[PDB]
């Protein structure tokens, strides 16, 4: 679930700032998106979006209001390392892994302040 994704990000990036959640970044970090990602960090968010799109396409998976962000799973954090519980059901596991890979992706991507709250209607 979205709140768990935020938790994973803190796990992989302890120094991240909470207030950032009020902000969007690039063309894809935030809800929806358009055009092409502006940088590596933004690419991570687009890939995460694509990962969720794939999950929704699994006929075996149905999410509340068709939103994977509502799907709660089980995961654990240990020394900045994220582990998705093997007990998650197939749909939950897919979502957990999308979240995990995105969190890892975020942890390695450079952060460009100029891309925070970007004028998407113009650059996306
Ligand atoms: C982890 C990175 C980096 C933060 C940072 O300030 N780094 C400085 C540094 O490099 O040291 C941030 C930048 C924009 C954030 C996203 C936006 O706030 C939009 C949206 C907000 C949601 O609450 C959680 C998911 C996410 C996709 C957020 C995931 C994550 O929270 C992002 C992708
Ligand atoms: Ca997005
Ligand atoms: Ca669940």
């Amino acid at each position: 679930a979205l709140w768990q994704f935020r938790s994973m990000i803190k796990c992989a990036i302890p120094g991240s700032h909470p207030l950032m959640d009020f902000n969007n970044y690039g063309c894809y970090c935030g809800l929806g998106g358009s055009g092409t990602p502006v940088d590596e960090l933004d690419r991570c968010c687009e890939t995460h979006d694509n990962c969720y799109r794939d999950a929704k396409n699994l006929d075996s998976c149905k999410f509340l209001v068709d939103n994977p962000y509502t799907e709660s799973y089980s995961y654990s954090c240990s020394n900045t390392e994220i582990t998705c519980n093997s007990k998650n059901n197939a749909c939950e596991a897919f979502i957990c892994n999308c979240d995990r890979n995105a969190a890892i992706c975020f942890s390695k991507a450079p952060y460009n302040k100029e891309h925070k709250n970007l004028d998407t209607k113009k650059y996306c």
